[PDB]
């Protein structure tokens, strides 16, 4: 009696989403809104961030209607979780309270030459040069070189920077400032390792870094960590702190990736899981020791749950091109018209029967870092369909995360215990097979598949204390939220044979310049 | 001064046709009569010998009976050439006139062991031990393996050497010899080219291969011309001379590929003919004395005019997945459905943008000897298509054939005057362009697309002087018979562009064993 609810605004790349959790930890009321893709010149992209916060506030007070319309009693929300896009950085006015310009989003490639400039010059031709302390290569992907670009780039940025006018943040910072009124001004720490300006360590600003990369110190948020106050809600944008009726707290901020992985239960050490949106993201929470390279792949904030609390880190790689590949498949080769005549093609056949297909669209990026792959198929024979293709395209995407958990294996100095899957292709049992197999760990499949989403619930469900211990959350998501799971079936030289394959064609698909 | 006729057998793998051709190069009637393709163990392929006579026989009496009935013009045939493929091969006995096996045909493999130890014991291990006097490299291709192979398998035939009565011949040799009722038993100069027991220079039966291969010289037949009198019909296994009503000459002889060379007119050193059927096949006219390969291509005699008469040599390149690729994109891969649609969607982007297509499903057999290569696709972008893929097909088609071009000219010691085509992808107007683009000359395109059994007939009517000189042959065609002409247009920057591409792609192809 007395029914607890927590809100979260899972603000993605292409939509935002706000999704209200029960105390049960069910999402009771979702709505979904998107903004535009702008793409000026081939590999640019930008977001309009006004667009984004009339996105979220739509979002919410859209939520919040639909679900006093199943549960009349609904009072109020106790908090509010954020989670986001990371990297995708915005430029805005501290009095103006409004975008200088359109934030340029993590894939894109204007940053270009400031990555050349950088990794020549401050990086004296080492990419890797400051990864003791970021935990990251040197790339267009991360902000930093955003926050430059802008500096260099944009007539009101640059007038803005010496007025002192100028507020930098990650979607976070910016949802949390609009949101609160331009009360709130932080990022948490999660966000901030992607700033290339964090120490990972310590999860404090470094003012080497800052200074040694030219964006003044000032314009940065105070880091706090992820299950905390964060400011209030108070704007009336599109009705929102009205449908709210109390004053609602924002006591959960986590970038996305790592939303994903708290939300899935991965409190404990070489726990992981694999997203799939577009490409892949794979993280493992590998305890409260830092760890770092020795191939590529990254090091970052997993959580830190509270004021200066428990902090747990994480080892981060990337597939570029998994539910892509399938949709490619589809669309642009016309492989097969229906989603589910992929997964019974790949079915009708015993194996690739010789060929490979290395799914490398847009350069390789996991342990190999080759940027010149393009995408190859290599021994096709006159036996070969597209069901033999459809397979091997299934095949590939396992053998990156197979590579990836290796260097995990490496670089963590642990074995992979379990491993929690979550997207668009996770709705598919070959490949959950095939990796399964290939990896050889228990592979578990959520019903309840929102888990991006709980994570920032969580962490201001913990913070406002609707659950307080870790073991009480863990312990509903067990009482409530189904498990699928999948464990392995193939044989120690098929998965050599397989892998023998793969390294060999791997080779092959050196191509652009 | 009446309308004269000279009627071509047509005799082929799959199928045997006869058309009757008129003074006017036209082909005014024709039937056509499968026979029947039987193999007992995995790649042997063997055809029946009394079943292709009976078909030839059929064929005439048929084309012959609707000609009359729709031209009262149609009095009798003025003479018979015979065209056939080639390497296939039959024995005989000359008391019972009946085969004493099947015939194992061109593509058959029984003939791998013969051909490994002929290799080996009398070639030091040198394949191309004999290629100065025969042409040829050794390969389960050609007759005289196929002749030894019955020898050493087949006890009627060993049976049949021993008391005097044996013959062995290439189709053509034994169509003229059921033809004759058993009369001629003779062979043409192209087809002897192509047993392995001819030497080139001289093209007599080489005294020196006969012996060492120890096949008899009283097996072979009478190396005559392509156009003079063989014999005459004296047979009515049909109703072929009830059919044919008069006495009729055999006049002309010449293997398939040489037919088409000769009747797409190719008289002149430097012209050449592409076959695009299912594989290609290239033949260019060297001159009148041959050139010799150091690329793995063959020489061959063109045609020969005339007993006694000008001797032309030729070249001899083949592709192995034209036509088939084609096929395989539509079905096995499913990247279109309809025809019509493989040129509409190549049609449909500029290039190629970046991607080669090397359909080497079946080994790289142009000059570059590599039966390891395997089909490989390498550059794909998510901006790649179906379209693309379709267009790089032709792409790759086309730039096999320019390297086997290249290779024949430096053999030759000339430059490719004109290129005639042939063959179903003929009528892909897409890849006639991206070819003359590629070969900076301009191809030509029959409209009356009949030319092998074209090259039977005109042999046959120049020996029966219904044409007079090889400068008639030549008018008649121009003026009666149009012709379609496709110019290079493409810059020779593009050009290189695609060779250098294609160059890169060569070096990814290697995958078997
Ligand atoms: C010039 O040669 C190169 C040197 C370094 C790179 N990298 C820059 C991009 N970075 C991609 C990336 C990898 C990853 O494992 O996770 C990522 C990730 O999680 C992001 O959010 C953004 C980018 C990446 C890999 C190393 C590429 C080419
Ligand atoms: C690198 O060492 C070699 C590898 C293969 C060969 N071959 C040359 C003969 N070739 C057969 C062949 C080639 C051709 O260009 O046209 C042919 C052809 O037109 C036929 O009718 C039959 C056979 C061939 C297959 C094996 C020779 C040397």
């Amino acid at each position: 009696a007395t029914m607890k609810y927590v809100g979260s605004i899972d603000q993605g790349t292409t939509s935002t989403r706000f999704i209200i959790f029960d105390e049960r930890q069910r999402p009771v009321s979702v709505h979904q809104v998107p903004h535009t893709q702008h793409t000026p010149h081939p590999g640019w992209l930008e977001h309009d961030p006004m667009e984004i916060f009339r996105s979220a506030c739509k979002c919410m007070s859209v939520a919040i209607a639909k679900l006093r319309q199943k549960d009349a009693s609904f009072r109020k929300i106790e908090a509010i979780g954020i989670t986001n896009q990371r990297e995708t950085t915005v430029a805005w006015d501290r009095v103006t309270k409004e975008p200088l310009c359109y934030a340029p989003v993590w894939n894109d490639l204007r940053t270009y030459d400031i990555t050349k400039k950088v990794t020549a010059e401050l990086g004296g031709g080492d990419s890797m040069f400051a990864s003791k302390i970021t935990g990251l290569p040197v790339s267009t992907y991360f902000a930093a070189f955003k926050m430059r670009w802008m500096l260099e780039n944009v007539p009101a940025v640059a007038d803005a920077c010496r007025r002192g006018t100028l507020c930098f943040g990650t979607i976070d910072t910016w949802l949390m400032y609009k949101l609160s009124g331009g009360k709130a001004f932080v990022t948490d720490v999660t966000n901030a390792s992607r700033t290339f300006l964090m120490d990972l360590r310590t999860r404090k600003w470094s003012p080497e870094l800052c200074e040694k990369l030219k964006i003044p110190m000032e314009t940065l948020p105070e880091i706090r960590s992820n299950s905390e106050l964060f400011g209030y809600v108070e704007t009336d944008e599109c009705g929102v702190a009205a449908a709210l009726n109390e004053r609602t707290p924002i006591m959960g901020s986590i970038g996305d990736q790592q939303s994903a992985l708290f939300g899935n239960m991965c409190f404990e050490k070489g726990e992981a899981k694999n997203t799939y949106g577009t490409g892949c993201f794979l993280l493992m929470n590998v305890g409260e020791e830092a760890r770092f390279s020795k191939h590529g792949l990254l090091s970052t904030v997993g959580f830190q749950v509270g004021r200066d609390g428990p902090c747990y880190y994480a080892l981060e790689g990337a597939i570029a091109c998994a539910g892509a590949t399938v949709e490619w498949m589809r669309r642009n080769m016309n492989l097969f018209s229906h989603i589910t005549e992929c997964e019974k093609l790949a079915r009708s056949v015993p194996g690739t029967q010789g060929i490979v297909f290395v799914p490398a669209f847009s350069g390789l990026l996991a342990p190999y870092w080759d940027p010149s792959a393009r995408g190859t198929i290599v021994g096709m024979t006159l036996k070969t369909t597209r069901a033999h293709v459809i397979r091997a395209a299934l095949q590939a995407i396992a053998l990156q995360l197979n590579d990836v958990v290796g260097s995990m294996k490496r670089d963590a100095g642990l074995n992979l215990s379990s491993l929690r899957v979550d997207g668009g292709l996770s709705k598919n049992g070959l490949l959950m097979e095939i990796q399964a197999s290939l990896l050889g760990v228990d592979i578990l499949v959520p019903s309840m598949h929102e888990t991006t989403a709980l994570g920032a619930a969580l962490c201001a469900g913990l913070a406002a204390g609707v659950w307080t211990s870790l073991e009480e959350v863990k312990a509903v998501s067990r009482r409530e939220n189904s498990w699928k799971t999948v464990s392995p079936s193939g044989s120690a030289m098929e998965r050599e044979a397989m892998i023998a394959e793969w390294r060999e064609a791997l080779k092959r698909t050196k191509w652009a310049k």
